[PDB]
């Protein structure tokens, strides 16, 4: 099971998934991250 | 598994697909490589 829930600290607003999944793989250490349709990062993390 | 992540001293902007995937498979000897939205160079490598 996984789970979808915002980045912790992204810094402003998510235009590219790739800066999004890189915060998410790099600094949280989680399994990816994109953006969605708020504008936000959202990281998937094993829950 | 593979893994797909930053390329490492991928050097200036991920314009053109072909030149990440060139640096991905022959300066990283991993899979594969594409530019993502974020104008970087990405890997594709077994892990």
């Amino acid at each position: 099971k996984t789970c979808e829930n915002l980045a912790d600290t992204f810094r402003g607003p998510c235009f590219t998934d790739g800066s999004c999944d890189d915060h998410c793989k790099n600094k949280e250490h989680l399994i990816k991250g994109r953006c969605r349709d708020d504008f936000r990062c959202w990281c998937t993390r094993n829950c």
